[PDB]
């Protein structure tokens, strides 16, 4: 559970600028000026969200799948060795 | 115990009028009024003890005999699951 919880302390400290709190009131106005210049919401986005080149991906999915057969290989001969099976064998 | 505990409360707290222990005395002599017209203790059973119609209890017991018969096929089926039967097999 603190395993699970763990994650939401750092999506909040993460996305979001190192101002200390006497300096975090600037920063509350540095996006209300930018919406005197800009109109839509289309700033940034500082989030974990790491998109991929498309020959990399591949380079990784191609990866991935391989190591997939090499685990169902391995459950498909753990189940064998449990000797519940080998009762029923 | 407490599981089973729990229902001896609860004997005493329903079949019991609502009136608070101030009030309480007045229904001491509610049922003593009642033996001055009364005679015999027939009054009214506020027991647990539903009675049931004639044609809603076939409607029930076709359903649990139902229920039985899928009961035991599963233990049935779950003392051959046992691999302790599978030896003797």
């Amino acid at each position: 559970i603190w395993k699970f919880q763990r994650h939401d302390l750092i999506e909040e400290y993460h996305g979001r600028p190192a101002a200390p709190p006497p300096f975090i009131l600037l920063s509350h106005l540095q996006l209300f000026i930018k919406r005197v210049v800009l109109k839509t919401p289309a700033k940034r986005h500082k989030q974990l969200k790491n998109k991929l080149e498309k020959n990399e991906e591949a380079a990784l999915l191609s990866w991935e799948i391989y190591l997939k057969e090499n685990y169902l290989q391995n459950r498909q001969f753990q189940q064998k060795q449990r000797p519940e099976q080998k009762i029923e064998d």
